[PDB]
Parts: C-alpha cells; sequence; structure tokens
C-alpha cells in the first residue's frame, strides 16, 4: 500500500507524533 511508503519516508514519525500527541496534547 501507499501508506507503507509514506510511512517509510517519514520513518514512523507520523506514528511517533500520533502517540506523542495522544500521550501529551499540550
Amino acid at each position: 500500500g501507499l501508506f507503507g511508503k509514506l510511512i517509510k519516508k517519514f520513518g514512523r514519525k507520523a506514528i511517533s507524533y500520533a502517540v506523542k500527541k495522544a500521550r501529551g496534547k499540550h
């Protein structure tokens, strides 16, 4: 899937930020 590539490109920074946000909004 394209998502896999996108994610590759980020280096799971999207996931990291998602988790960070969802364990620390502000």
